[PDB]
């Protein structure tokens, strides 16, 4: 029969717009730092689940491994950062990923108009935007001991989407799939990768993993 699915679109909050809007239109060398802030949040998000894991161990019953996959695909033009944390509810989708203002986003903004790095993003409590430095669209799937798998995307221009994930399961975790510009295809080549994961991710306290689909 046919599937029907609920979906829920999003506003996200107006700085926030404002600085993805900034994001994406103002020229910045350094974009690099994005896969740093994403890796930067699998590790917090693993901590999480560590110490949750201490207090109950049912909570490594959905797996037990605390890692970072990285997954260029060259094909579709995606690199998918995935990580066995804690995940994300529902609610902590649309509050943490849009919704709720973010006391530093005005502070990072007059940063960056006055010539700031955009390096220093991952200070201002709003790094997971740096993935729009690279990607046109961004998938964030996640699944919490709590909750539901689902999907959270957005291309910008003001909006997200959330929805329940009816792909592939993920025991627990969070997968950002960025979907990337078309000039910004040096993130699928796995000596770029290489190279700023030695660079700005050295020392990342769980096991990280680079898949290369054979040539
Ligand atoms: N891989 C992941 N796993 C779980 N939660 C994540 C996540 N990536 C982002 N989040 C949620 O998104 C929030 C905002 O991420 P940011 O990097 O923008 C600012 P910060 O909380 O890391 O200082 C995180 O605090 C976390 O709640
Ligand atoms: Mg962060």
């Amino acid at each position: 029969p046919m599937e029907e699915e609920e979906v829920e679109t999003f506003a996200f909050q107006a700085e926030i717009a404002q600085l993805m809007s900034l994001i994406i239109n103002t020229f910045y060398s350094n974009k690099e730092i994005f896969l740093r802030e994403l890796i930067s949040n699998s590790s917090d998000a693993l901590d999480k689940i560590r110490y949750e894991s201490l207090t109950d161990p049912s909570k490594l019953d959905s797996g037990k491994e605390l890692h970072i996959n990285l997954i260029p695909n060259k094909q579709d033009r995606t690199l998918t950062i995935v990580d066995t944390g804690i995940g994300m509810t529902k609610a902590d989708l649309i509050n943490n990923l849009g919704t709720i203002a973010k006391s530093g986003t005005k502070a990072f903004m007059e940063a960056l108009q006055a010539g700031a790095d955009i390096s220093m993003i991952g200070q201002f409590g709003v790094g997971f935007y740096s993935a729009y430095l690279v990607a046109e669209k961004v998938t964030v799937i996640t699944k919490h001991n709590d909750d539901e798998q689902y999907a959270w995307e957005s291309s910008a221009g003001g909006s997200f989407t959330v929805r329940t994930d009816t792909g592939e399961p993920m025991g627990r975790g969070t997968k950002v799939i960025l979907h990337l510009k078309e000039d910004q295809t040096e993130y699928l080549e796995e000596r770029r990768i290489k190279e700023i994961v030695k660079k700005h991710s050295q020392f990342i306290g769980y096991p990280i993993t680079l898949f290369v689909e054979k040539e």
